[PDB]
């Protein structure tokens, strides 16, 4: 009985994104996987790290450390309820989606509030106790994004160069750095610009590779593999 | 006679990310350069991409496009205040300096929601109109940078990866496809780890760099300089 948390950041639920995440919802839930989905836009979450965050009596509150503060609170379970809840349904989770259109390379400011937020340390890492010994070990991640850019864009000879390049970031220095394995990511390229054939195809290979997710291992999420 | 925009993101004005802010508007301002700060935290930046990002009624209200909308609303002069002011205040700037801790390999969310709300289509790129033909050609940009890692831990054969890795969705992705040209990257290695001379080091080298800043050549923002 595998359990499935779907971070999801799209605005609009008949996007394409709202589709790859209903696709992700259904084949899992046939599969009889428990799924829970933060829909990040619906939830309002807050992206910004303030003091706010903290519950209790501040380590230090005359110089504000969000670092330092938030891994205290986390020891002393003063965090505020809105993180508390995700790190709840992270734990409880043996794989990780996120579902996001490409903002800059990157998540949406909102999706990279959850990961500033949630990944608190003493959750997610401790110093010790990152990469192969961060503390969610034994979870898996798999980042789905979908970009305005096509394949060509994204390859070394593009303009945007290689796709790996701008996984690195989140792969390696977010999802490995606290312990996750990473299985490959799902890149949907330029739904917009896409044929209606061509985006029922995206939406069905993203279908038909969650039929068999269980069976497949993590990428080695090294510098050799984003970078050769 | 130039123009400078330091986009500042940390909460505590008694911070290393505090001091730098502080020493570029000193010594910028002493220069006799306009300078203009965009303090997110203290203005309580929306880092979230919403329809309240558009003023008045929607091209497409029954299905909601972030980038379609937001580019209308541009063209349209019906853009959120928040973002029209952030628009003119880059609009004038010869450079502008991003001052911020790394968190996850990247921005502050409430930085990346400046960069997803501030640079829309019409305003920081079109099509045509990206990299080097990008709408805010010819400005500059820089990328102050504090990390936890110190810079032995930033190197090709250490865990994180050179820091170059890390600078690509921002330098390239972001600042070099909207046009501008990129300045040499400040980073300013563990701080909260340096001894108090050392962080005093940083601050002075920071201030000396700002002296001849408008005699430096860009780097040369590709996949090469990254990664090679
Ligand atoms: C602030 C910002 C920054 C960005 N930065 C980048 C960047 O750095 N790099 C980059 O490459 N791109 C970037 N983009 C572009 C962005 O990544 C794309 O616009 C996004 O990935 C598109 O996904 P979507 O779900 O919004 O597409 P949609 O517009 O929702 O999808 C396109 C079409 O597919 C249709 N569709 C939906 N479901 C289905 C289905 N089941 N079957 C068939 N058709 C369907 C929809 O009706 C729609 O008309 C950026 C965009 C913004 C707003
Ligand atoms: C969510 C999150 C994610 C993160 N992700 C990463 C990551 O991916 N990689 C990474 O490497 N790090 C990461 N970090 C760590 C973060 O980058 C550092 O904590 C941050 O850069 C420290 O900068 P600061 O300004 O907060 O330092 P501060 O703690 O404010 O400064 C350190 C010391 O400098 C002193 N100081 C201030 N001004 C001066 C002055 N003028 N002269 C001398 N001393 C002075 C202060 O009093 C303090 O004692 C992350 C942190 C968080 C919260
Ligand atoms: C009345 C139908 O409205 C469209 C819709 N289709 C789906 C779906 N296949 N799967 C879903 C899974 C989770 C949440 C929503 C959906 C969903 N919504
Ligand atoms: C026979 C109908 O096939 C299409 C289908 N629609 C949905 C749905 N709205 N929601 C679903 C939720 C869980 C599992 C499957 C679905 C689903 N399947
Ligand atoms: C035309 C509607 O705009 C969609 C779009 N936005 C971006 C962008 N900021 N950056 C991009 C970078 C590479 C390729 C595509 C994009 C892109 N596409
Ligand atoms: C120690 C291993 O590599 C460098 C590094 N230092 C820190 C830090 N002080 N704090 C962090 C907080 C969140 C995420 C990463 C870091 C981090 N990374
Ligand atoms: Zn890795
Ligand atoms: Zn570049």
């Amino acid at each position: 009985g595998k359990k499935v948390l779907i971070v999801y950041a799209h605005q609009e639920p008949k996007s394409f994104n709202g589709s790859l995440k209903n696709v992700a919802v259904d084949e899992l839930s046939r599969q009889g996987c428990t799924v829970t989905v933060s829909d990040l836009y619906a939830m309002n979450l807050e992206p910004r790290a303030t003091d706010k965050d903290i519950t209790g009596t501040l380590s230090n509150p005359e110089v504000f450390n969000y670092g330092v503060e938030t891994h205290e609170a986390y020891k002393q379970r003063s965090l505020a309820s809105d993180i508390t809840d995700e790190q709840k349904k992270v734990r409880e989770a043996d794989l990780v989606i996120f579902q996001f259109p490409l903002y800059w390379f990157s998540v949406p400011a909102i999706l990279k509030g959850w990961m500033d937020r949630v990944l608190c340390q003493g959750f997610a890492f401790d110093i010790p106790g990152f990469y192969d010994s961060g503390l969610l070990q034994g979870k898996l991640a798999l980042l789905s994004v979908t970009t305005g850019g096509t394949a060509e864009m994204y390859t070394k000879t593009g303009v945007n160069g290689d796709s790996r390049y701008f996984l690195w970031p989140l792969q390696h220095g977010t999802l490995h750095f606290c312990g996750f394995k990473v299985l490959a990511p799902q890149i949907s390229f330029a739904p917009e610009i896409a044929s209606e054939e061509e985006r029922k195809g995206m939406v069905a290979a993203w279908s038909q590779r969650l039929q068999t997710i269980w069976k497949e291992e993590p990428i080695p999420c090294t510098a050799h593999w984003h970078f050769g």
